[PDB]
């Protein structure tokens, strides 16, 4: 849905709504990607534990910052909801920069069967400033499973085997109102001064 | 706990039981484990989600795979918590393998300072069978961020700071109920017949 003019993001529709993106990591041939299923999954699922407590007081995702840091004083903002929000906006990100890369044409005109370009593209602009060497390298070796353009698009697609053009026509469509709320999520922290820059 | 004399494993004790695992791999200095956790947790709320839906029908493991057995025909078992305690078991194998070789002085004599030897035996006994090129391939690299064994045995000691060999002791006592437990639910999946062997 598009944001309200106010750009309150409702915790409840948010948490419905990105809680239909793990189960898309299940669709991408590799259980290669098993494992960061579950680490988006339990960012939502933190989440939605700190919500269910008290669904008023963190009705939205700035109430969820503003709440917990008034809650937990000087270990905000590595604790709770806020850093399992802040985890996944880059897991969100990451799609993103993805989606968008695919859908501007973006390609290694060497393999432009593969998807690992857009990839790499959304790997540095969205995740590469907070790993290490060694997480670094297990993403370089998880390329290798990343699947064939045609069928990540099959993926995508609903089952129902339309053209790749259709299917790209689709995303751009989804991608207008997916980035402008993962942009509120990122200036919230930005203006929250609740972003943290370790590495891991 | 010790298994009852007829070798049955209450789900409810058997799920709290568990559900301490998950976090120690956050007590290994290493990011790198922290989907490993997840998966791994992946599994235990799988369990206990049918758990739930009826704790008498479910009371056992051995009641999962004979319940789920009548429920899901062809589909069995590669479905519901039998697929989920099917993989959580090849991680508490693993653990067990490790624990053990460990606990019985297994070692690299040129880097005694690493327990990279006692994981790769752990890994052969009870993943690799599992495991394509590309997950084998992510194994090795992943043993780069595997801890000192110094600072291994230091997540285990509930912070107290004993030796290293008051450390092993209680491992070795803690092995005996855990291998029994692992031994009877790899005993009911060979009985079965609920063992698959296809690899990701
Ligand atoms: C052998 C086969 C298997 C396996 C693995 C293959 C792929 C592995 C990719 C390597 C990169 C991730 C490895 C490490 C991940 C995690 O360590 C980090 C931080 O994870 C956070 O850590 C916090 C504490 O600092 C809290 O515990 C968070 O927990 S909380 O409780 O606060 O919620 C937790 O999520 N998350 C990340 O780096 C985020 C990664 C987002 C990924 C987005 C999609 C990427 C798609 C890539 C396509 C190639
Ligand atoms: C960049 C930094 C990060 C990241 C990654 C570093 C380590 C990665 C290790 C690679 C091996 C695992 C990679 C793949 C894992 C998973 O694909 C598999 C099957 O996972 C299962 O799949 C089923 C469908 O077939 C169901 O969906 C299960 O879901 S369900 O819903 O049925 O419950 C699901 O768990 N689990 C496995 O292979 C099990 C692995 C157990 C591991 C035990 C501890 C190992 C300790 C090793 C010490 C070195
Ligand atoms: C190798 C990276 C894989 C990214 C997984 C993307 C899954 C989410 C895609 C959602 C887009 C839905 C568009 C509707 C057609
Ligand atoms: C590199 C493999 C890491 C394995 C993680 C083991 C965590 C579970 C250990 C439980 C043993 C508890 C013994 C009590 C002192």
């Amino acid at each position: 849905k598009p944001l309200p003019a106010d750009k309150q993001i409702e915790t409840g529709p948010f948490l419905e709504a990105v809680s239909h993106l793990p189960p898309f990591f299940d669709c991408l041939g590799s259980p290669v990607f098993t494992p960061i299923k579950a680490v988006i999954s339990g960012n939502i699922t933190k989440i939605k534990a700190v919500y269910d407590t008290n669904p008023a007081k963190f009705r939205t995702l700035q109430n969820i910052l503003e709440v917990e840091k008034e809650m937990y004083g000087a270990e905000w903002p590595k604790v709770g909801a806020t850093l399992a929000l802040m985890w996944l906006k880059r897991g969100l990100r990451f799609i993103q920069v993805f989606l968008q890369s695919i859908c501007d044409g973006e390609r290694d005109e060497n393999h432009p069967n593969l998807i690992r370009v857009n990839a790499t593209k959304a790997y540095e602009m969205a995740l590469k400033k907070y790993h290490g060497w060694i997480v670094q390298k297990i993403f370089q070796a998880a390329l290798y499973a990343a699947p064939y353009k045609s069928d990540f698009l099959k993926a995508l697609s609903k089952g129902q085997n339309v053209t790749e053009e259709e299917c790209l026509e689709k995303i751009r469509l989804f991608l207008v109102n997916y980035t402008a709320t993962i942009d509120v999520i990122y200036e919230m922290y930005t203006q929250m001064n609740a972003e943290l820059n370790y590495k891991v």
